[PDB]
């Protein structure tokens, strides 16, 4: 066995191996724009990716991760609801089999075609492994993707996917600039949550941007050519690798705007 997104190992099954799946601060969640409240206590959000150093791209059987060198303070996220410095370690996406679904977070129940997750760990914990043992160990910047005009900055990623079609495959991926995946506005919603895939640890401060980026149908279609399976195994297209919205419970989503 092994958790996945299928009928017999999907999200509704995760709680068995990972009881925290029914926890008090699970992600993703639906973002009710009318209930979210503007928070003046939020400081300006700062995304500094100018010195970002990508190293490799990997198909881990659930999605593909563009990994970065986080041995030094380069690509960092700070400000907003965050206290201290968070360092970028990797980014990945969640997408659907159709344009009408694919995102994990939803806005007023609306599902986007995909969602980009830029993962960062709190530098005061030394490293990622230690950060995931803390309630404020991680910060994930989420960006929605809608199908429309192509996103130039994403093409380098889509063009390397052919080399990592199956689970376990990786490829060198240096000099990729994540700044090319950001929308114009940094307006966002924020709330305390968790990792959206096992181990589903509740160590994440979520920062979801309001403005989605546009990607072309051609670009997302290539995402859908990836495989969940390993080389030589029966083909199971990597699509719908998203977890649905979870109970908000005792939480309040704050807005950085209006
Ligand atoms: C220790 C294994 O590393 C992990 C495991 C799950 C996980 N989920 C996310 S997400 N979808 O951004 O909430 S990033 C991440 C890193
Ligand atoms: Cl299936
Ligand atoms: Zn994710």
């Amino acid at each position: 066995h092994h958790w996945g997104y299928g009928k017999h190992n999907g999200p509704e099954h995760w709680h068995k191996d990972f009881p925290i799946a029914k926890g008090e601060r699970q992600s993703p969640v639906d973002i009710d724009t009318h209930t979210a409240k503007y928070d003046p206590s939020l400081k300006p959000l700062s995304v500094s990716y100018d010195q970002a150093t990508s190293l490799r791209i990997l198909n881990n059987g659930h999605a593909f991760n563009v990994e970065f060198d986080d041995s030094q303070d380069k690509a960092v996220l700070k400000g907003g609801p965050l206290d201290g410095t968070y360092r970028l370690i990797q980014f990945h996406f969640h997408w659907g089999s159709l344009d009408g679904q694919g995102s994990e977070h939803t806005v007023d129940k609306k599902k986007y075609a995909a969602e980009l997750h830029l993962v960062h760990w709190n530098t005061k914990y030394g490293d990622f492994g230690k950060a995931v043992q803390q309630p404020d160990g991680l910060a994930v910047l989420g960006i929605f993707l809608k199908v429309g005009s192509a996103k130039p900055g994403l093409q380098k990623v889509v063009d390397v996917l052919d080399s990592i079609k199956t689970k376990g495959k990786s490829a060198d991926f240096t000099n990729f600039d994540p700044r090319g995946l950001l929308p114009e506005s940094l307006d966002y919603w924020t709330y305390p949550g968790s990792l959206t895939t096992p181990p589903l640890l509740e160590c994440v401060t979520w920062i979801v941007l309001k403005e989605p980026i546009s990607v072309s149908s051609e670009q997302v279609l290539k995402f859908r050519k990836l495989n969940f399976n390993g080389e030589g195994e029966p083909e199971e297209l990597m699509v719908d690798n998203w977890r649905p919205a979870q109970p908000l419970k005792n939480r309040q989503i704050k807005a950085s705007f209006k």
